[PDB]
């Protein structure tokens, strides 16, 4: 059976008080409510609450039975606001009114009342004690001493105004200036700081003071002036509190309060130590030399006083200087302190007995600290009669050892400064030397001077690549990826000036040259559509109209422009050149504002089409073979136009991976065949030499690309699994593997045969293809979209070996344009979490900022609420912020995620979006994914923008998110996600995290927000529980 | 601020107020007893020029309160908003 008797067979009890000019209540109707929802019976004394300002209709209307007042007291609990006192009305003392075993709720005093606990002892009941409770951490919900001294100091500062004739705040008007009020506050405890935060936010200012040395930093915290006295001594009070100080301490103290009186206006004093008077720190004469009309409050009053010149209860005016000296503070707002109260005992027993109708409260003497027996030994101080008041000590001491481990910037703060001031220049300088000598390098092997020229463009490209790769918007990443992806089907370029004959190809160079002319049309007009699908969900409903025909203007000048000139006898492919790669340029560059990002694709059409016309018409082709051109030319282009218009955007990382094998096999089929072309000119050449590196590097970069690119796409689709298989000696093979691709140019050189050459283009082309396919399945599905990136970057470096070969300005610019974007692009991806390239591709454990091992443990245990909590929390905030992750689009839930966002923004509230810059399979997906949607891209801000907007937000739903939230990447030195940065959605009121159960995301094997008070759970997909809440606000507003 | 469902200018000569018609003193009305059963503090300074102050709150009208309101009449020295103020006390 379980020990306690069940909550149908009790009975609490509300009396009224017969205490002089007593106003508070015990209970107000909102714990009238609760404790009925629990399972008590309430009975209430007739005039109960209207000193309170509580009518009998609302303790009617919550449950209660009002009753007369001789079987009030004889009830089962019995909840005063103070102690049982000597009843006149009835002339019976009320302690013989209680019946045998009962149980009383009051301020008892026990240190000063012995007859009253000889009177309850005589009966036979068991008293607890609201003044006993010990202040600790699990305790501080129901501390009504900390309760009733807020009160008292906001009490204090609205009583310091009303009798004080002047204003606090002080304005400049055109009528004279008016100084602010000068408050000083003696002692900062609650009330103190209660005062403090009181005057300070009506306009005063305030220049406290406190012997502890935290009350000082509480004080700077609320804008106050820490005042310092000169003899500097300890502050004593071990357990948190003031002792008696030394005599010099109180004479010096005095001297700094009577040089701080002559100038104050209001004196709030609030000193007072335990077991002891409040200390006299304020003279006659002291006092005296104040400004006439000067307000003193003095909140010690009830415990002797801080002043020499007090009469606890009076105002007496003593030559201006009024004093007030009220002895009952709280009761003079009594519904606040009513219904404080009341919270406090709500919260006492819905603590001590956590249990269903059954009331227990086990008091036992074992004395573990912080635990909760702790706080059920201090707080009863009679338990059937025989008085236990004198609580031992507890066992162990927590909570007051400093053992704290720093922050994981506190750990990386000592990486930073152990680093001397002569390192950092010695490797800048070291880098800068490297640089240089590497270009001298290049210009020793240089064999004529249009390797210097294409050397020069070739830098200065890559630098405005550099630049304009980080002036893009990060909302439009994956835009940014497609018109790269678009640009970079100029290897089409490098395969028409290659493709000769006939309506037919006559040899196989000429072939080689057809196909890799056919999949670069695919790559281009595969670009431009997704591209331009991707920038018209970004376009909202309540924008201008745009008109973006007219940009058929230039192109329609430019290409028309060259013709016209072609038909003349001018020869501008040189000119054309620059004007396509300012162009793509442009195209890269206007995709920065969302306001220019139609303007970023028209721009690269028309660079890609002034490129390939100029390139068409400057080898002036046969009308048999402009006709195999332009028939390659369409047929990829028509498959390129019918792959890019039935796919979704989710499938958008396939695709991605699916054009970057087209760019390197391509680029392996140009470098061959241009080994053909001219493999009976390298006897009477002297750039023989230039043209085999370049064209063994380009075979080589494409044939990574190429294979690489193909296992991201079957990993990526789910046609390989996606876990990391590793082969037993990994590091070793791919070191073989280099070191024969490094090795075999020793062999293409130095030997002028073609069986020779073309052996050695084979096997580099097979061993680049078997190293992409090593280090790509060894990666991982998570870390896939690094995959995505860097190969993206290899497909630019791949165009640079094209134009370098083919001597071609264009293809070095678009091809440093690329490069470079596709290295910061995996430069941002390395950084948004906290892990390095060699971490990533290589394999290690966890990031560079993680040590040692042993993650610390987890604490406490889950809220976990349903669909009805969670929808009645979300109509009672008014700022939500929803975290969403790569769950909720895998669902398909940005759907009615969509539709609920803007349903709860028609009804005034804030409502915006925070992306993590990793959440999703590619750069900037969910940016995407949530404009097709229907979004609006202004309420959707990036990580940066949004993280300190968290404190003031009313809620966090967190929607399909774990490591991007995890609050262990900030605190825990030895997690395996330590020093990520992420969405920090603890620091705001209220979080709803939505998953399916609670296990594991794909690291960080258990997340701390989760085990947290201010996260409930709401287990469930998300697909279901979006549509269940788009369900419930269509339904209860609608 | 807060709006009434009519379109009466209320200035009249320069920047003081005028006497405003009889349905939009009972508009305003309907506005203050829509929300009287909400707010905790009311305070009322509405003072026309030329003559006394205008009613704005029934006796019924401010009974509807919570128990334990405030009402504050700043206009009691020239007739009051209110049918309920005595002009010098609490
Ligand atoms: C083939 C020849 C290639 C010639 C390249 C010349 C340009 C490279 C050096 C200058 C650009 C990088 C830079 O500023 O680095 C300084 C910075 C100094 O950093 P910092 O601490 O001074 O920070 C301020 C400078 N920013 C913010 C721009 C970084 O160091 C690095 O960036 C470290 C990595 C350097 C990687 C390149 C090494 C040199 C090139 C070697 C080529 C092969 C031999
Ligand atoms: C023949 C082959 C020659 C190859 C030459 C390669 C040079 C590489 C060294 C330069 C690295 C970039 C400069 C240093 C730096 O700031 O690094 C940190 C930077 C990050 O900069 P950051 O964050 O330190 O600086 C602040 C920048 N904002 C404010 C915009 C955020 O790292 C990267 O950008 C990673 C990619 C490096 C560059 C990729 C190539 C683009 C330029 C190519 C030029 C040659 C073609
Ligand atoms: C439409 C494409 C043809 C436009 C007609 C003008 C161009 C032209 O002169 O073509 C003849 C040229 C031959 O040049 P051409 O030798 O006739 O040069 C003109 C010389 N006079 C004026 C004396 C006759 O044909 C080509 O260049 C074939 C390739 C055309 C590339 C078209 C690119 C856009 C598609
Ligand atoms: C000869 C007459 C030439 C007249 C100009 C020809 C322009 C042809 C089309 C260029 C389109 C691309 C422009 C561009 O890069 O804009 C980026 C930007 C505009 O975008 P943005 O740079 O402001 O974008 C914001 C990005 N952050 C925040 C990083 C700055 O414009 C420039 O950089 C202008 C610089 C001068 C460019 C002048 C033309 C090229 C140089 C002359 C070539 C002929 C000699
Ligand atoms: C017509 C007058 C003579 C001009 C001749 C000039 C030479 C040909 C130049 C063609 C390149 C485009 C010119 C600049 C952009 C014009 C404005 C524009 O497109 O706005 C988007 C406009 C309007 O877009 P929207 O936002 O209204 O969306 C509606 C989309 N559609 C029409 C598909 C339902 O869209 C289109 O024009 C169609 C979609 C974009 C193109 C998709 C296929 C791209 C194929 C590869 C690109 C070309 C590469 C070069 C190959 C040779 C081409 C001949
Ligand atoms: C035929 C012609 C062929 C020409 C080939 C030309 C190749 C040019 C290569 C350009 C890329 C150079 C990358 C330098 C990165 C330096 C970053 C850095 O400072 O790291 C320290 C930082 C240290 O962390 P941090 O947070 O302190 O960042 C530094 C910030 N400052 C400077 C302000 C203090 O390391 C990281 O952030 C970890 C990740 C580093 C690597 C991230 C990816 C780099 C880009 C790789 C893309 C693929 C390259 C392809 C090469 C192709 C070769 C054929
Ligand atoms: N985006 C990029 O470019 C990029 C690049 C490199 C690496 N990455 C990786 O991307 C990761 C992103 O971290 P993350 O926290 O966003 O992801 P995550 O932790 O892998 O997943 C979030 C959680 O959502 C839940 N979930 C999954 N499918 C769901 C569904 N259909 N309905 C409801 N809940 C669902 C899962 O929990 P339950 O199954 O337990 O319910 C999962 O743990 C990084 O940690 C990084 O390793 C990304
Ligand atoms: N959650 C929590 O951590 C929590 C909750 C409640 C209370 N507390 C602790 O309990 C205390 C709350 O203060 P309180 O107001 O309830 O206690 P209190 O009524 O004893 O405060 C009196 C104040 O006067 C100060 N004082 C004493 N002698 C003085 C002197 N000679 N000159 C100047 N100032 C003097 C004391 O330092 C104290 O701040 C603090 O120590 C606080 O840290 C903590
Ligand atoms: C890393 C940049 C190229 C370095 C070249 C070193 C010198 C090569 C000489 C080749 C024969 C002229
Ligand atoms: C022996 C002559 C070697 C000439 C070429 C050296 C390497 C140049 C590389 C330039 C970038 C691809």
């Amino acid at each position: 059976v379980k020990p306690g008797i069940p909550y149908k067979q009790l009975t609490v009890g509300v009396p009224k008080e017969i205490f002089q000019n007593e106003k508070r209540v015990a209970l107000s109707p909102a714990g009238v409510q609760a404790l009925v929802k629990q399972g008590f019976n309430v009975v209430v004394e007739s005039g109960a609450g209207e000193a309170s300002k509580f009518s009998d209709d609302h303790y009617r209307a919550a449950g209660a039975q009002i009753q007369g007042a001789k079987e009030v007291l004889a009830s089962d609990l019995v909840v005063k606001v103070r102690a049982p006192m000597l009843n006149p009305t009835l002339g019976i003392h009320e302690a013989d009114l209680l019946k045998t075993s009962g149980t009383l709720i009051s301020f008892i005093y026990p240190a000063q009342n012995p007859d009253l606990l000889n009177k309850l002892s005589k009966r036979n009941t068991t008293v607890l004690a609201m003044d006993q409770v010990p202040r600790v951490t699990i305790a501080q919900g129901y501390d009504a001493l900390s309760s009733m001294a807020n009160i008292a100091g906001y009490k204090a500062v609205v009583l310091a105004a009303n009798h004080f004739g002047r204003f606090f705040t002080g304005q400049i008007t055109a009528a004279g200036k008016v100084p602010p009020a000068k408050i000083l506050i003696v002692g900062g405890g609650v009330a103190g700081l209660a005062s403090a935060g009181a005057a300070k936010s009506m306009g005063a200012i305030v220049r406290g003071f406190d012997t502890r040395a935290a009350a000082l930093e509480q004080f700077k915290s609320l804008g106050a002036e820490p005042l310092e006295v000169d003899l500097k001594e300890s502050g004593e009070g071990q357990g948190g509190y003031a002792k008696e100080m030394s005599k010099e301490f109180i004479e010096a103290e005095m001297k700094l309060f009577a040089q701080q009186c002559k100038e104050v206006d209001i004196l709030i004093s609030t000193a007072l130590i335990p077991g002891k008077k409040a200390p006299i720190l304020f003279n006659k004469e002291m006092i005296e030399s104040m400004k006439e009309g000067s307000v003193v409050v003095d909140l010690a009053a009830e415990a002797g006083g801080n002043f020499e010149t007090t009469k606890p209860g009076e105002l007496y005016v003593h030559k201006g200087i009024t004093h007030i000296g009220y002895t009952d503070l709280p009761s003079r707002m009594a519904t606040q302190a009513s219904t404080l109260y009341s919270n406090n005992i709500t919260k006492l027993l819905k603590a001590i007995s956590p249990d269903k109708d059954n009331f227990y409260f086990e008091v036992k003497d074992d004395f573990d600290f912080g635990t909760m027996g702790h706080v059920i030994r201090g707080t009863v101080v009679m338990k059937d009669g025989q008085v236990i008041f004198p609580a031992p000590t507890p066992k162990n001491i927590p909570q007051g050892a400093p053992v704290k481990q720093k922050t994981v910037a506190e750990l990386e703060a000592e990486k930073a400064a152990t680093i001397t001031p002569f390192r950092k220049t010695m490797t800048s300088a070291s880098v800068y030397t490297a640089g240089l000598t590497g270009i001298l390098g290049l210009g020793i092997a240089a064999p004529n001077l249009a390797f210097s020229q294409m050397v020069t463009t070739f830098g200065l490209a890559g630098i405005v690549g550099y630049h304009t790769v980080w002036g893009v918007t990060p909302a439009l990443h994956s835009p940014l990826m497609s018109v790269t992806n678009a640009i970079s089907g100029l290897t089409a370029v490098g395969g028409l000036v290659l493709m000769g004959g006939h309506l037919y190809p006559s040899t196989t160079s000429q072939g080689l040259a057809a196909l890799a002319t056919f999949i670069s049309s695919v790559n281009i007009a595969g670009g431009f559509l997704v591209t331009q699908r991707m920038l018209d969900m970004f376009k909202r409903p309540t924008d201008p109209p745009e008109y973006n025909y007219l940009y058929l203007l230039p192109a329609g000048t430019f290409v028309g422009g060259y013709l016209a000139s072609l038909y003349s006898g001018y020869n501008i492919e040189q000119i054309m050149y620059l004007g396509s790669g300012l162009c793509c340029v442009g195209a890269l560059a206007g995709l920065s504002t969302q306001g220019t990002a139609r303007l970023g694709n028209a721009l690269g059409m028309i660079g890609v089409a002034g490129g390939l016309a100029a390139t068409l018409g400057g080898l002036k082709p046969c009308p048999e073979l402009l006709a195999q051109m332009s028939g390659a030319m369409a047929l990829g282009g028509t498959i390129g136009l019918t792959i890019a218009k039935r796919i979704q955007i989710s499938d958008l990382p396939q695709l991605v991976a699916a054009f970057h094998s087209l760019v390197g096999l391509a680029a392996v089929l140009t470098c061959i065949a241009e080994y053909i072309i001219e493999y009976p000119h390298f006897a009477t050449d002297a750039a023989a030499n230039l043209t085999k590196i370049v064209a063994y590097l380009g075979t080589y970069i494409g044939g990574v690309t190429f294979s690489g690119s193909l296992v991201a796409y079957g990993k990526l689709q789910g046609i390989l699994k996606s876990a990391p298989l590793l082969l037993p000696g990994r590091h070793l093979l791919n070191a073989g593997l280099l070191a024969a691709s490094v090795g075999g140019i020793i062999p293409f050189m130095m030997d002028p045969s073609f069986t020779t050459g073309i052996t050695c283009l084979g096997s580099v082309s097979a061993l680049s293809a078997v190293m992409g396919v090593t280090l790509t399945a060894a990666i991982g599905g998570a870390d896939m979209p690094v995959v995505i990136t860097v190969l993206n970057s290899y497909s630019g470096w791949a165009l640079c070996a094209e134009g370098f070969l083919l001597n071609n300005n264009l293809l070095t610019i678009v091809g440093a344009l690329i490069g470079s974007s596709g290295a910061i692009l995996s430069y941002i991806m390395c950084v948004a979490m906290n892990r390095s390239l060699a971490n990533v591709i290589l394999g290690g454990y966890g990031t560079t900022s993680t040590a040692g091992g042993k993650p610390m443990e987890i604490s406490g245990t889950h809220t976990e609420i349903n669909l009805d909590n969670a929808i009645d929390m979300i109509r009672e905030a008014n700022s939500i912020i929803i975290t969403p992750g790569y769950g909720l689009c895998a669902a398909k839930a940005q759907y009615p995620i969509a539709d609920l966002v803007k349903m709860l923004s028609e009804q005034g509230k804030k409502v915006r979006f925070g992306i993590h810059p990793v959440a999703g399979r590619m750069p900037g997906q969910l940016n995407v994914l949530l404009a097709e949607a229907g979004v609006p891209y202004d309420i959707v801000l990036e990580m940066d923008e949004i993280n300190h907007d968290f404190p003031d937000t009313d809620l966090v739903l967190v929607i399909g998110a774990n490591d991007t939230v995890n609050s262990a990447a900030q605190e825990d030195p030895n997690s395996i996600i330590a020093g990520m940065p992420v969405l920090e959605v603890w620091k705001s009121k209220q979080v709803i995290v939505m998953k399916r159960s609670l296990g594991v995301g794909y690291a960080a094997v258990d997340n701390p927000i989760f085990y947290k008070p201010n996260t409930a759970m709401l287990l469930g997909d998300a697909k279901k529980t979006c549509d269940a809440l788009q369900a419930k606000v269509r339904e209860s507003y609608q």
